[PDB]
């Protein structure tokens, strides 16, 4: 029928990457403001549709697999996560160990999941001098590792071998090269540092497994106790594979929508008192930090929602077509991709009125913009849907809580310099994010 539009220039080999790689959410605004909802670019030598607005991401998101495939895309970290784990197996088995996953991020586990992370986070509080000037980002990468870590691999990762796993998490993240994209199978020796990091992490969980058998609340123990359809059990390496993808995928995002909420806070005054006064307000009528999080927060949870609407951590949905698809009377081919871009669909005034202010009050009962489910889409939607949804939300929230009742904070730059890095492979705070910290 009628094709998409294609962008008109590009380089042979290498399509339009350059232009991409100079600020990536700028050249999909720019697609977005020049051919629609639906429209075609290219990254080397494949061909890129992007979807938005709210039609082409309910087309995107309520895809079956059998017409969208995850594999792919995430060709680049299966020397990490293993052969036949997540996305690299058939969709059936995929679909059956990412099932298995969801439980342990969700409901129960969450309550012993919320006494660690007070703890940790109060434990760092305790050995930090009384006042100083921190990296926000860096602070909120270390307190998610070890926080996510501890309430999803177990205690003995953030204990007992937690210098070694320190050692084989920077391996394994260094592994994490774009290179790759261009030239797979390169060898380089951050590779051959990777691939051994995930022997050795391997060998760690076969350990642990032996030790659990002759004796928690956690993912790994989740997944010793799972079964597929058929009795068959996980193995080793499919374990060992599932977690540290879990571990992966929280980290960087977790973190960095942290700390924009903090700095977003520091930066309107407003909120920030609203946000301290439902602290305050939670820690008189119940005492200490506990469960309370979960539940009456709504100032800070709108806060929350309206930082991952501006600062969507994921920014690039990518999705090959393996049956031609049609979107808004347009053919997308098969061996085409498909993506969504939540910092594009986020920006539409159709659809969020004054798109580029900041105010909470977006998502209160009475607005409700976060409605379309296929608007307001940072954690995706779907099938494919952010499992670790309530888990994420858990852990910025009660971060957030701990620092702001224990400290007080000051931007240690001018408030319109922090901003994103989009060339970051899961945007982040820019590089600089200084803050200073003095005790209450
Ligand atoms: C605010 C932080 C987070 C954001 C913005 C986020 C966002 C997303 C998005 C957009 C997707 C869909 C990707 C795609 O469509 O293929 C996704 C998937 C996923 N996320 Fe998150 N996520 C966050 C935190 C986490 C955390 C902390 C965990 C684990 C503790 C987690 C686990 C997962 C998993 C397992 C999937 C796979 C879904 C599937 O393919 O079936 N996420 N996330
Ligand atoms: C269930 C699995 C979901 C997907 C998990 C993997 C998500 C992507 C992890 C990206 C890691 C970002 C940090 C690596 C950046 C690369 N450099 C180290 C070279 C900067």
């Amino acid at each position: 029928s009628n094709t998409p539009p294609v962008k008109p220039g590009g380089l042979p080999l290498l399509g339009h990457i350059l232009e991409f790689g100079k600020n990536p959410h700028a050249f999909l605004m720019a697609l977005r403001h020049e051919f629609g909802d639906v429209a075609e670019f290219r990254m080397f030598h494949q061909r890129m549709v992007l979807l938005t607005g709210s039609q082409a991401s309910e087309a995107f998101y309520r895809a079956p697999d059998e017409v969208l495939d995850q594999g792919p895309a995430y060709r680049i970290m299966t020397p990490i996560f293993g052969r036949g784990v997540v996305f690299d197996a058939r969709i059936e088995r995929k679909n059956q160990q990412l099932q298995m996953l969801m439980p342990a991020l969700r409901d129960k586990p969450m309550r012993t999941y919320s006494e660690i992370i007070v703890a940790e986070v109060e434990a760092m509080l305790r050995d930090w001098k009384d006042a100083g000037t921190i990296d926000l980002l860096e602070l909120t990468k270390e307190l998610t590792i070890y926080t996510s870590s501890h309430c999803l691999l177990g205690a003995e990762f953030r204990h007992e071998l937690n210098t070694e796993f320190a050692g084989i998490y920077r391996d394994l993240e260094m592994g994490i090269q774009p290179i790759a994209y261009v030239f797979p199978n390169l060898p380089l020796p951050v590779f051959k540092r990777r691939d051994q990091a995930r022997v050795r992490l391997q060998e760690l969980v076969t350990q642990i497994m032996e030790r659990r058998a002759r004796s928690s609340t956690n993912v790994f123990q989740m997944l010793i106790d799972a079964s597929y359809d058929d009795g068959s059990k996980l193995t080793p390496h499919e374990i060992t594979g599932m977690l540290i993808a879990t571990i992966f995928a929280g980290h960087h995002t977790s973190s960095g929508t942290t700390a924009w909420v903090l700095i977003e806070l520091l930066r309107r005054p407003e909120y920030l008192r609203r946000v301290r006064a439902e602290i305050d307000a939670l820690f008189e009528t119940h005492g200490r930090v506990t469960f309370e999080s979960l539940r009456q927060m709504p100032q800070l949870e709108n806060v929350i929602k309206e930082v991952l609407r501006l600062h969507p951590p994921l920014i690039l949905l990518m999705r090959k077509v393996m049956k031609d698809f049609e979107v808004q009377g347009m053919r997308i081919e098969a061996g085409k991709f498909v993506c969504a871009a939540p910092s594009v669909t986020h920006r539409i005034p159709e659809l969020f009125p004054n798109p580029e202010l900041f105010d909470p009050d977006r998502y209160t009962p009475e607005r409700a913009e976060d409605k379309d489910l296929y608007g307001w889409q940072a954690f995706g939607g779907g099938r494919h849907k952010c499992s670790g949804n309530a888990f994420a939300m858990f852990q910025i929230k009660a971060i957030v809580c701990v620092l702001l009742r224990n400290y007080e904070f000051e931007l240690a730059a001018a408030p319109e310099s922090y901003r994103d890095d989009y060339r970051k492979m899961v945007v982040e705070p820019a590089s600089p994010c200084l803050i200073r910290y003095r005790r209450r």
